[PDB]
């Protein structure tokens, strides 16, 4: 536990280690420390809602090496634990390196002063800061007004143990409840359902909107989404609003505004998260409004020596202005940049962070831009091909991290656009990759288009 480090990273998740990779990328001699209120060391988050469920290794709770689509194994950690140095030799040992303090959280920022506080009552100081908190996940009120009994039986899923309490519950109960629409949701929906079809259990997912990821996509692709969710095995109950939740004789029962009960053994929670901020009150940089998150200038910065990226970042995006994202591409692109940033530096973050989701091997989505679906929107879809799905893009490029292979420079599938006025402001892309370019250069060009057809030949419909 030093006493000091040049570089400081709070928070041990994928804005932290793109930061730090970076860093001695940069700097070979650079002392760089992770502060990780988790357990583990740092890992990527997109396998614990995906090939995690899909693999036939008994022993995949405990390795956390996962088989991608295309059969390679790969671990959900970013480096093996012997690329780290310790803490404790980092402030000395020749060419310094990487440390991470697994197990502390930072609960006090000094600005002012350049000092850290520790939970345990240590105190840091640091050179150079780079906030990488992430987010912490929302519950429902209706549930939290529950008690304690009801708490005990909520997943909110995010980390490994979530993952390996709910594969555990899996197991050994008989009824599993997702409540949420949203990708996360639906990704646990289609993977619990194929643990599920295998032990004879039950899944059932909910939401308030008439289909999954309504909030995102049209009527259309979100009504064939739920089709894919039940043909999965899911009771998928869409236009259910949770009223309360209760204890009704070792069983929850879900009450709904509509009128109707449901009997579930666990629940899930993947209802979207709010920014981990917390630092933002002792440390006055405290955020902004409309997105959430700390704000940063164009060098990802919100004081001279202190950057943020990834989740916790409220940045301007070259197309939209001021913005927050929950991509793992933008962690890895930002907290890539603002390690550069570092080791100086003068850089802008100008990236387009793309987000994509699996619901198996075999339907994939892939978004840009400013997706809502309130927005006026055009699909134009088509007969998907034999290398038109997840397997085949992660067979092509060897990779099952979508950002890794789609690059950052610029009816079975489609796309949608999302428009103000005529201007493309949003893409989706369904089941159709190694297009990301194309669909960046869409969207920086800020045209104005009054076809659709002939944009949609570049994707190759
Ligand atoms: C289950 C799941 C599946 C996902 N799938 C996809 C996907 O398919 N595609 C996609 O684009 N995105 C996906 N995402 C989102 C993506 O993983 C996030 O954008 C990414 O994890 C952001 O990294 P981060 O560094 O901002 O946050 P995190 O990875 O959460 O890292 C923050 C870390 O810092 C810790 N921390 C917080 N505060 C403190 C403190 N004060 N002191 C010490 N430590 C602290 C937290 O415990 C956490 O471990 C998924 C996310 C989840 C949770």
């Amino acid at each position: 536990a030093p006493s000091h480090v040049p570089f400081l990273l709070i928070g041990g998740g994928t804005a932290a280690f793109a930061a730090a990779r970076s860093i001695r990328a940069r700097d070979p001699g650079a002392r760089v420390l992770i502060v990780s209120e988790d357990p583990e060391l740092p890992y990527m988050r997109p396998p614990l809602s995906k090939e995690l469920w899909f693999s036939d290794d008994p022993n995949v709770t405990k390795t956390l090496r996962f088989k991608q689509w295309n059969g390679k194994e790969r671990s959900i950690y970013f480096q093996p634990p012997s690329f780290y140095v310790s803490a404790q030799d980092l402030p000395h040992i020749e060419n310094g390196g990487v440390a991470v303090l697994t197990g502390k959280k930072v609960v006090q920022l000094d600005v002012r002063d350049n000092m850290v506080k520790l939970n345990d009552g240590s105190q840091i100081t640091y050179e150079k800061c780079l906030i990488a908190t992430g987010g912490t996940p929302r519950s429902l009120s209706a549930i939290d007004r529950a008690g304690a009994e009801v708490k005990s039986r909520t997943t909110l899923f995010r980390k490994i143990g979530d993952f390996r309490s709910l594969e555990k519950i899996s197991r050994e109960v008989k009824s599993i409840t997702i409540i949420g629409g949203g990708f996360l949701g639906s990704e646990l929906a289609c993977a619990l359902g194929r643990k599920a079809r295998a032990l004879g259990t039950e899944v059932i997912q909910l939401f308030p909107e008439k289909g999954n990821m309504g909030k995102i996509l049209p009527e259309y692709l979100s009504n064939w989404t739920m089709e894919k969710v039940r043909r999965e095995g899911v009771k998928v109950m869409p236009n259910a609003i949770v009223q309360s939740v209760g204890v009704s004789s070792g069983k929850l029962l879900i009450k709904l505004k509509d009128g109707r009960k449901v009997e579930t053994d666990h629940i899930v929670a993947a209802v979207g998260l709010e920014p981990n901020v917390e630092l933002a009150k002792t440390g006055g940089l405290e955020i902004d409004s409309d997105f959430g998150g700390f704000r940063v200038n164009a060098e990802l910065q919100a004081r001279s020596n202190i950057w943020v990226a990834g989740d916790a970042a409220c940045f301007y995006d070259i197309k939209l202005g001021r913005r927050r994202v929950e991509h793992h591409d933008h962690a890895v692109v930002s907290g890539r940049l603002a390690g550069e940033n570092m080791t100086g530096a003068a850089k802008p973050y100008w990236h387009q962070s793309m987000f994509w989701s699996d619901l198996g091997p075999d339907v994939g989505y892939v978004a840009i831009g400013l997706v809502d679906s309130s927005l006026p929107t055009v699909g134009v879809f088509a007969k998907a091909t034999a290398q038109d799905n997840p397997k085949s893009a992660t067979e092509q490029s060897g990779t099952g991290i979508r950002s890794e292979s789609e690059t950052e420079s610029e009816y079975g599938k489609g796309v949608i656009f999302y428009l103000r006025d005529k201007v493309v402001v949003g893409i989706v892309l369904w089941n159709i990759f190694n297009r990301m370019p194309i669909a960046r250069k869409i969207i920086k060009d800020g045209e104005q288009h009054e076809d659709l057809n002939e944009v949609a030949k570049l994707f190759n419909i």
